[PDB]
């Protein structure tokens, strides 16, 4: 979790570096245990006919979080990516924390973050709604509309092109705020009924199936590793459907 040994970190976009550090700091003092990705994946690289893609993976678990996945990637020299999801244990009914930053030579092109619902009514639990509303509406100059598969995201979802350093920092601070709310709610969550656990499991399955429709991720993976590898990676490593 200490990113001091990361090969990629020193070379990544500064907003990605700050967000990676914030996520790792959020996790550092939790009751962590390792989570073994398929084939005990850590670092991987690939190339076909174009640029090489390099990926670093860290993954943990706690009693409240089934799988806490932080991934850093770089395609060639330009394109830097941070991907993070905390997949909840359905027993506790917590939402899904996720974020993705994509950056190039010209700066950050996409910054997305959310606490995504798992309830059948598509709403965050009441305590989250309350705490999130109290943060206020953040202002960003260049909002982006989610694609249709993004119906999975809550009304608090951020999806922007940051306009300047102030907005980069405002976005990272809001992600820190989401993490602080999420970690707090994890300590007050009670184990739920079997019917409720089942409901939350279904919401998490749906979230993964929709995230797998994102061709932006798929094309990056395919250009470096090919179709079969990308399908395995998206369905088994990034967005595994629990069952
Ligand atoms: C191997 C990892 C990985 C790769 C290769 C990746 C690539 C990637 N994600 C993208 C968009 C995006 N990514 C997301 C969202 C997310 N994506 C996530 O994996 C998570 C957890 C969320 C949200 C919490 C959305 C909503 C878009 C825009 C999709 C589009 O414009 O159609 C883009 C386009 C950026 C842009 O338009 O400016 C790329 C290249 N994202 C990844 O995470």
């Amino acid at each position: 979790l200490s990113l001091t040994n990361s090969s990629l970190m020193p070379t990544l976009n500064p907003m990605i570096q700050q967000l990676a550090l914030a996520i790792a700091a959020s996790w550092q003092s939790l009751p962590l245990k390792p989570y073994q990705l398929p084939e005990d994946l850590g670092y991987v690289e690939g190339r076909l006919e174009g640029e090489k893609l390099v990926i670093e993976n860290r993954c943990y678990q706690t009693p409240q979080f089934r799988k806490m996945h932080l991934e850093l990637a770089k395609v060639g020299k330009g394109l830097d990516i941070l991907h993070c999801v905390m997949f909840p244990e359905p027993l506790y009914g917590l939402p899904l924390f996720g974020c993705n930053i994509v950056a190039g030579p010209g700066g950050v092109s996409a910054a997305i973050a959310d606490l995504s619902p798992t309830q059948s009514d598509r709403q965050l639990p009441a305590a989250y709604q309350k705490s999130l509303a109290e943060l206020g509406q953040p202002e960003f100059e260049q909002q982006r509309e989610l694609p249709p598969w993004g119906e999975i995201f809550s009304e608090y979802c951020l999806f922007i092109r940051p306009s300047n350093v102030t907005e980069e920092e405002r976005f990272v601070q809001r992600v820190v705020d989401f993490l602080q709310i999420h970690c707090h709610q994890s300590i007050v969550a009670e184990p739920l009924s079997e019917a409720q656990t089942l409901e939350h499991r279904q919401g998490q399955i749906h979230y993964c199936q929709q995230q797998q429709k994102n061709d932006k991720t798929r094309r990056v993976l395919e250009k470096a590793f090919g179709e079969a590898w990308a399908e395995r990676y998206m369905s088994q490593v990034l967005f595994d459907v629990i069952q």
